[PDB]
């Protein structure tokens, strides 16, 4: 079968991976965890992931190579493929400086303002507005970025495919976009190709 | 003289890059930003982070290219010296693995640990509690991988040196290790290391 098993959920952080492979052409099994019977806290899952979140791979033609971390997949990936990073010292940090962007601050901190906005026992308007607020700021970084570039390190890279899931999903965030014509140039240019539409429906 | 420019703040994140450099044995020359004076905030320091967050460097070597991000900051050092972190792919992505580990989770976790618990005006103990729960939550998977594992990709590297500035701060953050015995063991590995405790020092915390 296919090389990559990919263990994942229908979640910004898992359809990173599923984009990226899509985009790669790589074949891959997908082992869909359900959260609800606490499948990725299984430890059959915590010797793949210790963390005990999706997404993770094994690469099979790799002697069962386990690889967790999205940012840490995609990076594995590029490289396997030689796809969606440049090979050049500078071109290769630029794609490793937004993909580090998006994991210290667009995932961490949207993912704060998904928890108490939308998943806290009770809301705390403070805390809201503290992550609404830095998201927000986080995309007007990314905005300025897409005036000086098409793709957030120059070429279209896994670093786009990192944050876009994330910013796709600002509205159940509560986080606007308005303002940002360059951000939302890059939404329109990451909505219209079909390894991502692709990507966004995988697992089912 | 030395060719790499570092942005810094005696922080955490600062510290993570100063203690590579020192292990590297690679010249620096150090800026030593203050918040008070809002200078990660400045035009000039923009251009380098649009962040506007340290640490981030200039290589001098090379037409003065900028790096920001601690993580691929310590990335792009250790590929360019060919120290902390091994070529081989496994051995490549393991250090990855465990950099991104600290970058998505430990940092940004225990980071809202310290707001919340020693910075945000309003007192919220339920978002105290939920992130020193889970700073503890993310120490217990590094203990358990480390009792597979001398360092968290093997040998010392890169990963080790962005989680350890973090972990050691763990008191002040309210977190405990108790129970952690492989955690603890690392930590007083890092602790003796030389080149750690030369990082630590620079520059001459301002913030956590
Ligand atoms: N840094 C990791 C993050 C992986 C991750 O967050 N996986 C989530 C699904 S993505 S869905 C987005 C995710 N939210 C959550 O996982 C919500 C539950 C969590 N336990 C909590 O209390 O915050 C989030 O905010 N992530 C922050 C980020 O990306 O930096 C997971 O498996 N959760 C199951 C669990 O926790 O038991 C990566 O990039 O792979
Ligand atoms: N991902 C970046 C994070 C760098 C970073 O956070 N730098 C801090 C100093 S380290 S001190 C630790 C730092 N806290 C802060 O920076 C507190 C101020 C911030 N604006 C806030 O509201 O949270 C933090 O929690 N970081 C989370 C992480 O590492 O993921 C900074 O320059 N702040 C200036 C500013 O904000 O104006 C990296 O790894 O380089």
């Amino acid at each position: 079968g296919p090389m990559i098993d990919l263990y994942t959920a229908a979640t910004p952080n898992g359809h990173k991976v599923s984009i990226a492979l899509e985009e790669m052409g790589l074949p891959y099994t997908v082992h869909a965890l359900s959260f609800d019977k606490k499948e990725q806290k299984a430890p059959e899952f915590l010797r793949i992931n210790p963390n005990g979140r999706i997404p993770a791979i094994v690469d099979r033609s790799n002697d069962d190579f386990a690889v967790f971390e999205s940012g840490a997949i995609l990076v594995y990936l590029a490289e396997k493929t030689g796809q969606l990073m440049p090979t050049d010292v500078k071109g290769r940090s630029r794609v490793i400086q937004w993909l580090m962007f998006q994991m210290g601050g667009v995932g961490p901190m949207q993912g704060q303002a998904n928890v108490f906005f939308r998943y806290f026992p009770e809301k705390l308007q403070g805390a809201i507005d503290r992550y609404q607020h830095e998201t927000r700021r986080l995309y007007e970084v990314l905005d300025g970025r897409l005036g000086e570039a098409e793709y957030l390190a120059g070429d279209y890279s896994i670093a786009d495919i990192a944050t876009y899931p994330w910013v796709r999903i600002h509205d159940w965030s509560g986080v606007a976009v308005d303002g940002l014509d360059n951000l939302q140039r890059w939404i329109a240019a990451l909505e219209a190709r079909p390894a991502v539409q692709r990507g966004l429906l995988v697992p089912r």
